């Protein structure tokens, strides 16, 4: 051992330098280099500590894997039980108050933590299962939703109709640009759709926009909120990891329920098929979503892109999933070089099932919904998803992503690009 | 057209003519026709035709022009502000109101500027080589923005 003590020591040097040095941007080069070196020693020890102790740490927090904790609860509890391993709620609030450029990068420590947890064959699957459980917010809204067929949330409007959960993304002023609230809404809505027994199929679609350049037109997604990202308001844990391990993973695998119904022994998860309809365009996080649907429809004029090839963050699990859809050459053209793919080009058929003229689209969406109803579809989509993406594959990738993305979230190149938007 | 013969010397001197529906500029040997009805997506009427034929005539007659370029200009209507648009075709409002002429619009464009893009301008016997090339023709490029 020796590693916990050495870490505690390196974290204290960091806190002493932060307490004594000037604010970020008033620091000299010597001072900038000193604090960077301190952060580096500490982060190195977080990695080494967790390489050997991750399972024991996770066992402490979850009572030897008998309590499912979601990400936000897990990292908070880790901070209080293991001071210096990951940041406290207080330390985060100071960070959140700063613009990205000025942050110390404490979230990186959370990336280290989550990487180590997800790498573990014991802890990893368990945390993934916790994130497939229904959100409390969704359990609380479920009876009203069953009664009313309707919930209005800040970023998402959800409506049950003809056996379909219609999720409409409705941030009309900013092209459905994504943030932490949207993720919370999306997961909540996805949870409701899955738990509601009067829902047989899901539908995800962008709502009518109100910004002058798009007034009266639907738009699917313009991807991550770049303004908020610059201003410091995009959370590694509560946005970037939450969406991947929560609603998006639930689209694929369903919601993990308690043993409280017949058939649980064969289907612990309630999964349903999902249709996405793309109006205008799907960019970044929105394009990423398409890699998880059972059916994808697009308007003739639409395009699909993951644009931040030069100075962007990793586009979620597109690096995991895209290759299976498009092969390695196209996958690199899209992600490494920012190739944008139009609905009407032949290669769109790698991502999109049906491309339809704007005036034929509503009806085509309605028909697609009726084709995905039965139990044969449920069984087949489950078997298809299992073959397409193994639980190990997903876990291994999300483990490395957790840290790789954390590092990109603080990269100088990203902070600069994002500040210019 | 007479209108083109009358504007030709100023055009040769200046490299530039502003018309109601078309802006014409000589640059690097290229006649750049920009269709510039920014309020209505270059919707066509009798005046646009006159301007087009005039511009096409100038481009063909001007000896410092070797190639033509047709392109839509930047729009100003709110739904297209800052975006180029090539053409939304015939002015349907005018057509309803009675202002689309069979002869001065629908036949004129086909037999005039459009046919001149294909066959060139018929000149008088007033230059060497007329016996083999009574028509001055040049190549044309079109660039389509929007639709
Ligand atoms: C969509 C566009 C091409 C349209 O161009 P225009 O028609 O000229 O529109 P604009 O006027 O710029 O946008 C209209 C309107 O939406 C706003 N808008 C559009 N997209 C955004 C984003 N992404 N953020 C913030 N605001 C936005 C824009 O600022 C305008 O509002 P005001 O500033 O208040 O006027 C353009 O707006 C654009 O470039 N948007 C940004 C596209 C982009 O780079 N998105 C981010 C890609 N990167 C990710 O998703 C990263 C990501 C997401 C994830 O979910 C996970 C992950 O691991 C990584
Ligand atoms: C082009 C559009 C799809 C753009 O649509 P939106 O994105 O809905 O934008 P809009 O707001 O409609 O257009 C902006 C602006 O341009 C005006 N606009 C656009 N296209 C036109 C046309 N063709 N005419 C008149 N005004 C037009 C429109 O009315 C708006 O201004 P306001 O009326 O002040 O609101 C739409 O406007 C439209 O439907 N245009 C008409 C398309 C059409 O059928 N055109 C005529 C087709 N038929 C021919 O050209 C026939 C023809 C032509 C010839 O030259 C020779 C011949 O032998 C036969």
């Amino acid at each position: 051992d020796g590693l916990w003590a050495a870490l505690t020591e390196a974290a204290a040097s960091v806190e002493k330098l932060l307490a004594t040095l000037p604010e970020h941007g008033a620091r000299s080069s010597a001072e900038r280099a000193e604090i960077a070196a301190a952060h580096d020693a500490a982060r190195a020890l977080r990695v080494r500590f967790l390489d050997t102790h991750a399972d024991a740490v996770y066992d402490r927090l979850t009572d030897h894997r008998r309590v499912h904790l979601r990400l936000a609860e897990l990292v908070e509890a880790a901070a209080t039980a293991f001071p210096g391993l990951v940041p406290t709620q207080q330390q985060l609030a100071v960070e959140r108050s700063l613009p990205q450029a000025a942050k110390e990068g404490h979230e990186i420590d959370q990336g280290i933590f989550l990487r180590a947890v997800l790498r573990s064959p014991l802890a990893g699957p368990h945390l993934l299962d916790a994130m497939l459980r229904p959100t409390p917010r969704a359990l609380e809204l479920l009876p009203e939703f069953v009664r009313t067929g309707e919930v209005e949330m800040e970023a998402v409007h959800l409506e049950r109709r003809d056996g379909v959960a219609r999720l409409t993304m409705c941030r009309d002023d900013r092209l459905n640009a994504e943030d932490g609230q949207q993720v919370d809404d999306m997961e909540t809505a996805v949870d409701l759709a899955l738990l509601d027994p009067g829902v047989r199929v899901g539908l995800l679609r962008g709502g009518v926009m109100s910004h002058p350049r798009y007034r009266g037109k639907r738009v699917f997604s313009a991807g991550i909120n770049l303004k908020y990202l610059s201003q410091g308001g995009i959370s590694l844990v509560d946005f970037l990891m939450r969406r991947e391990l929560g609603y998006i993973h639930k689209l694929v695998r369903g919601v993990l329920t308690n043993d409280d119904r017949p058939g649980w022994w064969h289907s612990p998860r309630i999964e349903k098929p999902w249709v996405a309809a793309v109006d205008g365009f799907a960019i970044g996080g929105g394009a990423q979503l398409l890699l998880v649907f059972d059916r994808v429809l697009a308007s003739s004029d639409a395009y699909f892109s993951l644009p931040a090839a030069k100075e962007g963050i990793i586009p979620g699990a597109a690096n995991l999933r895209l290759g299976r859809f498009a092969g390695p050459r196209v996958s690199r053209q899209v992600i490494l070089e920012g190739r944008r793919i139009w609905a009407k080009e032949p290669e769109a058929r790698l991502l999109v099932d049906e491309v339809v003229e704007p005036d034929e689209l509503d009806a085509a969406i309605e028909r697609s919904l009726t084709r995905l109803d039965g139990d044969a579809v449920l069984a087949n989509r489950r078997m298809l998803n299992l073959a397409d993406e193994s639980p190990d594959g997903f876990r291994a990738y999300m483990a490395e992503f957790a840290l790789m993305q954390a590092l990109r979230l603080y990269g100088h190149d990203v902070i600069d690009k994002v500040g210019r938007f």
